[PDB]
């Protein structure tokens, strides 16, 4: 069920798993949902991605310590745009570790962004360097290429059906790959079908901005993907 907390909704999605739902209001296109996790291991909490806002995060933060009350003891960030970043300084305010790819700290401030701390480095093959990646526990960070954005990250937890493709990633029933202006066209089809290949076994792909889909969110984007090379 939809759990309401000030302006943001966040769902159970498993025993140790939650979607933080936060809202844009956008001339032209109405109010605009976008999705991170909150993913409880051991006795602590890790982010996936910040609100819209500072203030939108910093409800995150009031929310975990309301409801599940542990230590947030890191966030990772899947790109350096206003609805995964934009809330950083909420988590610096209060503390938090962060992380985000290396090229998202490099592109962050250009985009009006806060760097993360913690910069993540990705073998030749897309898997994080686990060195980078200190304490990350079931969370599994995976560089499928250039898509989205050159420095798009995707996110599975161990011991979960659950896989986050994040912006890279549209539902079965998407119009369109949305907002291109930040594309790599050539590579996005590549890297959706990279994507799909680092987390074989997730059933539920979480969404960036809609409710969770199948895996035709993955062979529907990759197919759209085709079209733009
Ligand atoms: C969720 C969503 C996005 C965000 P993303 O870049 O991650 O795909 C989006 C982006 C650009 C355009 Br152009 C339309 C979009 N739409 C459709 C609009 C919302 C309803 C009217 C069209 C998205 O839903
Ligand atoms: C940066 C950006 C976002 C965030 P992301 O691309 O990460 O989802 C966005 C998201 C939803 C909608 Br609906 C429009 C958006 N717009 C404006 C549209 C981009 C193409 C024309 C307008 C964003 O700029
Ligand atoms: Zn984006
Ligand atoms: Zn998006």
């Amino acid at each position: 069920g939809d759990q309401r907390f000030g302006d943001l909704v966040f769902r159970q999605l498993a025993p140790n798993v939650w979607q933080h739902t936060s809202y844009l209001d956008m001339p032209g296109f109405g109010a605009v949902a976008s999705n991170g996790l909150i993913v409880r291991d051991g006795g602590r909490v890790l982010v996936v991605d910040t609100a819209w806002t500072d203030d939108q995060t910093a409800q995150i933060l009031n929310w975990i310590k309301q409801e599940i009350n542990l230590p947030v003891a890191l966030a990772v960030v899947t790109h350096a745009h206003q609805d995964k970043m934009g809330g950083m300084d909420a988590l610096h305010a209060a503390g938090i570790a962060t992380y985000a790819n290396a090229l998202s700290n490099q592109l962050a401030p250009q985009e009006g962004m806060v760097a993360a701390q913690h910069s993540l480095t990705f073998a030749a093959n897309g898997w994080v360097e686990p060195a980078t990646a200190p304490n990350f526990g079931p969370l599994k960070v995976f560089y499928p290429g250039p898509g989205h954005t050159s420095d798009n990250i995707t996110v599975g937890i161990d011991g979960t059906d659950i896989a986050f493709g994040g912006c890279l990633i549209k539902d079965s029933k998407a119009k369109s790959l949305g907002n291109l202006g930040d594309a790599d066209t050539e590579h996005y089809a590549a890297s959706a079908r990279a994507f799909g290949a680092a987390f074989p076994k997730a059933s539920m792909i979480v969404m960036s901005h809609s409710a969770p889909d199948s895996r035709a969110a993955i062979t529907h984007t990759a197919r759209m993907a085709d079209k733009l090379r």
